[PDB]
């Protein structure tokens, strides 16, 4: 049928309606013939009828930050996608405007963990003086151990327990 | 007249380098269209496969799972379901990125707070080692009675249980490992 291609391309107009991507479809010359809703969404300025070139000298505020997406002038920071097309030329949009937001609070969070980050390596150091003190602690229930053994162990065991009480402290200096 | 090939062409490049999934179901639910993104994301054969099949080979739900649902490679995306008149229109969209930074937030903010407790988690940790110095220094006299001295001997290794769990609850409270 001949038909069937109007439901085809009705079905095609579907997804760009939900497509959670701006989608711009340019002309020869250069005109915006066609903008879905994400796109006047990310852009929030008038998309249809206008110059692309306008539209960039309007809803773009570039910066140096920007890398492979560029800031839009209301705030958001997406990225764009230039492909070859006859008759016109495509621009698929994406939101990155959480992705840096998260990216922009990961690097204070960064710092604020340094000390917390310490402590808990600190704590992990304490795994190894922490089993072998155990070990030595376990060698002075051993069976048939002459006086001069025990205190071998006893001298080996605070060893540990000095090694452990250096950790412990630099961990407990960090404070109020 | 002919407005429509030359639409259809540009419509079907739109979905060729897009950048999110697109799935159309019918009512039985067969998969009849998908496009390389979605491919790409659910790796599985899609062209002619039930959905429902696809679904438990492709898919992997876990209860961490918010509005996500987690994939077989462990990437997370999000599930538009739309109306349509032939089944549904199904949408994927990769928010693996995203999660990740959310996941690595907690993870920090999370340090913090065991580096604010530092001071409290003290007197928590000194008790049980000042303990086993206290009494590992009493291990050490010429002679003194075998029942004390096993008395001691017992004390000691709670001692340092006690520790030790003190020092497991730090790690694997910053361990994080929690709003992924």
């Amino acid at each position: 049928h001949l038909d069937s291609l109007e439901d085809q391309v009705e079905r095609y107009k579907q997804v760009l309606d939900v497509m959670p991507a701006g989608v711009i479809l340019l002309d020869t010359q250069g005109i915006v013939r066609e903008a879905n809703p994400e796109a006047q969404r990310l852009l929030d300025v008038p998309l249809v009828g206008e110059k692309w070139y306008s539209v960039i000298q309007i809803a773009f505020a570039p910066r140096d930050d920007d890398g492979h997406e560029i800031s839009l002038r209301n705030g958001r920071k997406v990225r764009l996608a230039i492909s070859a097309s006859t008759t016109g030329q495509l621009i698929l949009i994406t939101d990155l405007t959480e992705t840096r937001l998260l990216q922009s609070r990961i690097s204070d969070l960064q710092r604020l963990s340094s000390l917390g980050r310490m402590v808990a390596s600190l704590a992990h150091q304490v795994r190894t003086p922490l089993s072998s003190a155990m070990l030595y602690a376990a060698n002075l229930a051993a069976p048939n151990l002459p006086p001069a053994t025990r205190e071998r162990f006893q001298s080996k065991l605070v060893d540990r327990l000095h090694d452990l009480e250096k950790q412990v402290n630099d961990m407990l200096l960090f404070a109020k």
